[PDB]
């Protein structure tokens, strides 16, 4: 289930650059960026395989690729932040 | 992310002496010259561990290494200058 919207305004910084990111089709900075995202736990609507593409949202400060990310669905604005590693997903308003 | 671009003769003389030092591959002044700089706050762009380095710009008067570096990537003329310990960073244009 999705656990409801989140204002762009509220996520961190980096989940702005990642958005503008897709919108230009990159340049991303990892080679793990844009890669399908599977959605294997069922959490988001159950699609056809390669509906749903994954990017990195950036943690500043950690070693790593970290947990946040950016899932991207067909539709238009279908853009869910997951902050815990696809455990729970929000719908982004961009809007507020 | 990056300030902008400022023209090597707009930033102190002693931005050029590092710069001078870092084409001759030394001698440096300080041991701590020449370490990697993690890039772990992530404000410069995403890269491999070891990609880039930091080399000391002497702050006159100081006792201590102060707060002014230069940056250098791996890329044909990378390096950029921060002049508060990293916190912000302009790309150094040696043309000018
Ligand atoms: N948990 C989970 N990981 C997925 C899914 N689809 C792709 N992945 C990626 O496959 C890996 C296997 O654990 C995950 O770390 C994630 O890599 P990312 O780190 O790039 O997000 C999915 O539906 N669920
Ligand atoms: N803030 C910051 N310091 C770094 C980084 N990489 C190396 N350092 C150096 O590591 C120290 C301890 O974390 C920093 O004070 C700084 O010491 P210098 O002043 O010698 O560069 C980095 O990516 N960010």
């Amino acid at each position: 289930d999705v656990s409801g919207t989140v204002c762009l305004s509220a996520l961190p910084p980096e989940a702005t650059d990642t958005l503008n990111l897709i919108a230009s089709d990159g340049p991303f900075p990892y080679s793990q960026d844009g890669v399908v995202f599977q959605n294997r736990e069922s959490v988001l609507p159950t699609q056809s395989y390669g509906y749903y593409h994954e990017y990195t949202v950036i943690t500043p400060g950690a070693r790593t690729r970290g947990t946040r990310r950016i899932i991207c669905g067909e539709a238009t604005q279908e853009d869910y932040y997951t902050g815990d590693h696809y455990a729970t997903f929000s719908l982004i308003d961009q809007t507020c």
